């Protein structure tokens, strides 16, 4: 089967993922939806400072805009 | 399943709209567009943590092509 | 519903707009439009939270992609 | 509509702020729809002040870095 | 009357002033323009308050009209003064 | 003859890419497509000049709009 | 005499100069362009304001048309007051 890097984001649909926006914020969540624009709703989003135990907010279910996404972590692994 | 009717099922409930600047508001959701143009009912502007509220603004327009992410759920407390 | 039309029931009225640079200005509305370009009366700029106009500018036509937020209902004084 | 009513100050004193905050007047000429100006005697006038800053003579404006415009600057003579 | 895009297309073969949205300043020789305002310069040199210097020649440069704040169409005049 | 099947030859390959914040990472190139969306494998933050990683990233994708210039080849040996 | 882009391909194998949003200035032999200014660069040089003094080397490099300045074609012989 096919494999674009678009369809690569519609694959991490219910698992874990990094999403960093473009004033250099990153937020963790589990990916529920995307689209083509890359407009993403998450579970249980949190906002993380990288350095650090991960998170200094929670935003619970979230709507992002793909506009202003910078990149998105397919399958964040902590090791 | 679209990242858009997700939304529209958050209208009538409280929403937390982060925009470029930083700048985060809260307030009652009323109406939406496919372009993700708001309008909320009593909505303060809130610094991060703080103390909450800083300006309160009524009814807003908010142009959706400076919005980062809205988070449909927040009566997370 | 449609965010757009909660912009033609302010005509005539007093507005609060932001623009990106995060300046603030108020003015009463007169002429609107598709891409939110205003049209303002007795516009008088005033500075991030404060209700000081630092300048006044009269009839202004603001350039709508430049908008942050529009206050559609500023009574609250 | 608002981009007619800039129509309304050709050949007259407008004055323009761009996204970097700097204000210019001059005689409006020509406009259209995505607010691209044409401006006479342009000038940088210091905010609050109509005292000159740098001289520009004619100028071709582009509209998307445009955050308002005042058409009826020149009344503001008052 | 008006289109402002042809005062632009009047101004080839004339000197002319680019601020950039960089918030710097150019002269050049203007010599190509299209609808997109892309400007192609001959002699560019980067300008300032007052006058104009020569900071820094960049030669025959293209200038890609969506990072323009504005141009100047009849700068020579203007530093004719 | 075209700049971006040019990227195209740069898959499996470690490229470097500046994003709009300065910011710069390195990775394989998985995959790509028209709009320059870039999908790296061990994306690692980086600063130039210097060793050490700023930041882990893994598989990650990078959306287009947001690059300055893609390295297509990173040969620094 | 002809059009803005069109130009931009009568400059291929020549050293040119690019400068993105950022300020950045960049300095490479251009290979490939397109309609939307994307550029393909060999010895591609991140050189400091205005001179022509090397800073970051990163040799072949697809820069996005979407973020660029300007592009100073053949800017070779533009290296008088130095090298």
């Amino acid at each position: 089967k096919v494999e674009n890097p678009l369809k690569s984001l519609r694959t991490a649909i219910n698992r874990i993922v990094l999403v960093k926006l473009k004033d250099g914020s990153e937020y963790i969540g589990k990916l529920e939806q995307t689209d083509g624009t890359m407009n993403l709703v998450l579970r249980d989003c949190t906002e993380i400072r990288e350095g650090t135990s991960e998170p200094v907010a929670k935003y619970g279910r979230v709507l992002i805009r793909g506009s202003n996404i910078l990149f998105i972590s397919v399958d964040y692994e902590t090791v």
